[PDB]
């Protein structure tokens, strides 16, 4: 269809893989913060500006869909305004401006260059190549109008800290726009578009090779540098709930507003392209909070902790959501897709839990067989007894302990044809209801109530696969 | 022909430009040693290892020219043996082994991955794609035979500092080879090449591509930050020059000879192509590998690191001119073409470098700028009036005399700039050669044979760099 649905895992495998290479190394101490400073400078001062120049002095202004651009822009503007007004309504009287200035930019700014660009390249490289122009246009523009407004709010906060002298045009907007203009993500865009208009939208040959060499060495480098900045960063209940608010105000609220704005504004004659743009905007906002919002908050020396914790968390939760949502949008055949996502989730998590690998460690080995059962079933009772291990884990989370789990009634059930659950009839489902029965008398068990009772009561199967074949995901975190 | 001659400078501007960025940054106190160290642990621990696994687990063993491989190998071995025995013959009695282990590996190893691979890609991307297999095979093999012998001398020299015939002599002499990502990862790559059907799994292909393509520019940059504050005796200078003519001068001749008397290709055009390709092998500057070796062993180092920096600088002109000389035997235009490339870039550095000495720089800039108006078209030929001025301004009221130079009279008095309005300019250039016979001074030596060869194509190739490339000294002074 209009989405490279298969490259989802491979594209996320590359982005969530290079960044991982820098987390274990960052954890290994092989490259400390001082060592990481050189890579950060290389990716910020040379690698990224060269990429911006190369993609700006050649980007076409003739065939673009500006309607999609304004739709996304007003979606993020509305999210900005909502976040600002509710943050102003409830806050400490001496800190309203700080929150109203940092929170909404932290929800309207996403790292779409480092992580978003490879993902959108893998999804659109042969179907609709024009989408790269939109991803390269919308980000700087969104960094040009909203950023200054949020910066103006932080300067009002500073005016609260120091009365100054009513610098309405001296400090309120003197540095509010200066900070935006003195960033390589903005002024280099101006230089690139100026050279685009000066020439015939072409880069000189003598410098084309230099620009290509200094530009293609940024994606993996940026992912690695992000990896070294995602170590030792996650550190109150109020902080937790506001964090859940900001996270559900970034990868949850922004998506729906974007799709509504696109569907209400864009008037494409071919409805397929209209739906493609709508879902494209839907995956907009899900991109983790841009580390650019993190360097801002560190420079202003604000609360910091919420954003940096949000910086790490936003990325982690974007991994599953970006995956399932891409499948749900293209979902409305689907039965084989249900076991397809289960296979990819299992194999990579199988690597994960083995690295993580008495009662608790019994779950890991029991879970691995469920993951191990995925591939052997994937190529093909011998390969179906994985449910016995899976049924064991259904209560083992809630539990002489080991022998009771080993002596589960599942082997009796095993003694007693499209997918693993519906293979030899329905008599396995009622046994899972006994596991549901034992479940009702830990987060995995609430899945059991809904993942093993839907027949007696496709999107149901989509969350029925991540419940069990992806259960090893928790092992990495614990 | 068999060479992408036009793509040298775009590649040379790439490889020199990217490393230049790291060099000026390392010279800007913006990215210090510690910062560069992280870039070094991300260019050799993942970026370089990942590249090896991608280009080894897919590289074919069915269609390769092994004859070219052995010929280069025995050429590099012969150079190894020659310099080793010479260093052994003449040296301090307590230090013969150290040089005999360090100077020949330093003269047989070269950074073929960081600076050689982009160049060979630019010259062979649509003509001879097999070339990359040879650039990817010969280097690891050469790091597996000669280097162990080097470490043997390194352990022979350590045998002087402190009967470990198979306890140290070869216990660590091969250990250092097998414990390098440039060797053992090759073994892993070939093992997976034979385990699979010479294919990389799809689920890891994107990861390997992402971690591999981010290594060329990164390695060039890293080298850029390792080339700052590194250039620091007369004996040291002369042995350095001996190593410079050992690495980029003698070894290329040995390679071209080995290849022409070993390879028996039916199509002699391919035979000549590989001969110059082997000749190019060795013109590459020494690898950072020899530098990190000598630093770890804690030997003299100075010569290796200064040779490291110098080798690359001298590899820029040699590589470019050599690329043109091999394909030279039309050429007259080629002469003004190369004169153009040198003039435009030289002027750029000249400006950044830009009273009597700076009078040369502005006068020189007119010759380069004049080479551009001349490359675009007496008005554009009076660039030679500044050039005749710089012919004695090097040997020079003084600026007043250089302004009142008789060239204005000559200008008052049709293929290329020198032979444009006849030969009466050459008789005046003879006068500039007459005032020369009556560093920058060395430029006059070119005038001695470059302004009177007609009175007396390679001459034109060396008569263009002397003037249109005169700025070269400005950057160095």
């Amino acid at each position: 269809p209009s989405m490279s649905i298969t490259r989802l895992f491979p594209a996320l495998l590359e982005c969530f893989g290079i960044v991982l290479c820098g987390a274990i190394a960052g954890a290994a101490n092989v490259i400390t913060s001082t060592q990481a400073k050189g890579l950060g400078n290389f990716v910020s001062r040379f690698a990224l500006p060269a990429l911006l120049f190369k993609n700006m002095v050649v980007l076409n202004f003739s065939n673009v869909d500006w309607s999609f651009l304004y739709s996304i822009l007003i979606a993020k503007a509305s999210v900005f305004f909502i976040v600002c007004v509710l943050t102003l309504l409830v806050a400490s009287p001496d800190s309203r401006f700080s929150k109203a200035g940092l929170f909404p930019i932290f929800a309207t700014q996403s790292n779409d260059f480092a992580l978003g660009y490879p993902i959108v390249e893998a999804l659109y490289q042969t179907t609709y190549p024009e989408y790269l122009q939109y991803i390269y246009l919308v980000a700087p523009i969104s960094l040009m109008m909203l950023n200054p407004i949020g910066f103006i709010f932080c300067e009002i906060q500073k005016w609260k800290d120091t009365q100054n002298a009513s610098q309405n045009k001296i400090k309120i907007v003197g540095l509010g726009l200066l900070r935006v203009l003195q960033n390589p993500i903005v002024f280099m865009v101006f230089i690139g578009i100026a050279f685009n208009f000066i020439l015939d939208r072409k880069v000189p040959v003598y410098v084309e090779n230099f620009l290509d060499g200094l530009g293609n060495s940024f994606s993996g480098s940026a992912l690695f540098y992000l990896g070294l900045t995602m170590v030792g960063k996650i550190k109150k209940k109020s902080a937790f709930v506001v964090l859940i608010l900001l996270i559900t105000a970034k990868l949850l609220v922004l998506p729906l507003l974007c799709r509504e704005m696109v569907e209400l504004l864009d008037k494409g004659d071919s409805v397929v392209n209209h739906t493609s743009l709508s879902n494209y905007a839907f995956l907009y906002g899900v991109f983790p909070v841009a580390p650019g919002v993190a360097i801002f908050a560190t420079q202003f020396n604000m609360e910091v902790e919420i954003i940096t914790s949000g910086m790490v968390i936003s990325t982690f939760v974007s991994a599953p959501i970006m995956y399932v949502s891409a499948w749900l949008l293209t979902f409305p055949p689907l039965a084989y897709a249900i076991q397809n996502v289960s296979f990819d989730i299992s194999i990579v998590s199988l690597i994960s839990l083995i690295w993580s690998l008495m009662l608790t460690t019994n779950l890991l080995i029991a879970q691995s067989i469920v993951c191990a059962g995925m591939m052997i079933w994937n190529f093909v009772l011998v390969f179906v007894l994985l449910y016995s291990s899976l049924y064991s884990t259904y209560l083992w989370t809630g539990l002489i302990i080991i022998i009771s789990g080993w002596g589960i009634p599942a082997l009796l059930v095993g003694v007693l044809s499209i997918d693993s659950a519906f293979f030899y009839g329905k008599e396995q489902m009622i046994t899972t209801a006994v596991t549901l029965f034992c479940s009702i008398l830990i987060i995995g068990l609430f899945a059991n109530l809904s993942s093993c009772l839907w027949w007696l009561f496709v999107e149901l199967q989509f969350f029925c696969a991540v419940f069990n074949f992806g259960q090893g995901f928790i092992s990495f975190g614990i």
